[PDB]
């Protein structure tokens, strides 16, 4: 069957572990070991198609991918540096894929929390400028969380 190896990265202690959680385990984790690379694999139905999930979730401390077909470059919303740390991400992955187009979808996480320091226009206006989507989360309501996964699923379907 149809298998989709996603990739999630981004700065350390954005809540990738956490997302990935979410979607796989369907619960929230408050304390996580931060991450030298993890992988999950579950089989789900997204879209009347029925589909394998591997996803691999990265290392975003610097203490620290090329066999994926999407990858989920992960900011906080709460974390201006995570923020102005995407354009790395989007470059090494550009890097290490040989092209400036591979499946991506940005993800604004801890939507939940109320200390904002990121405004959603100015991560749309970044998304736009790499030509993804944009798309907010929090891994503790689940608010977004299918939605970030299942639109990078059908990024890599439309390439
Ligand atoms: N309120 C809230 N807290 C979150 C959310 N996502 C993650 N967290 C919290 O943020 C902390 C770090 O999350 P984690 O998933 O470990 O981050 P990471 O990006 O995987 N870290 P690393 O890059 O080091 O592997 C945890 O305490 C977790 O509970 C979210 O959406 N909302
Ligand atoms: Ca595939
Ligand atoms: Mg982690």
């Amino acid at each position: 069957m149809t298998e989709y190896k996603l990739v999630v990265v981004g700065a350390g202690g954005v809540g990738k572990s956490a997302l990935t959680i979410q979607l796989i385990q369907n619960h929230f984790v408050d304390e996580f070991d931060p991450t030298i690379e993890d992988s999950y694999r579950k089989q789900v139905v997204i879209d009347g198609e029925t589909c394998l999930l591997d996803i691999l979730d990265t290392a975003g401390q610097e203490e620290y991918m090329r066999t994926g077909e999407g990858f989920l470059c992960v900011f906080a919303i709460n974390n201006t540096k995570s923020f102005e740390d995407i354009h790395q991400y989007r470059e090494q992955i550009k890097r290490v894929k040989d092209s400036d187009d591979v499946p991506m979808v940005l993800v604004g996480n801890k939507c939940d929390l109320a200390a904002r320091t990121v405004e959603s226009r100015q991560a749309q206006d970044l998304a736009r400028s790499y030509g993804i989507p944009y798309i907010e989360t929090s891994a503790k309501t689940r608010q977004g969380v299918e939605d970030a996964f299942y639109t990078l699923v059908r990024e890599i379907r439309q390439h």
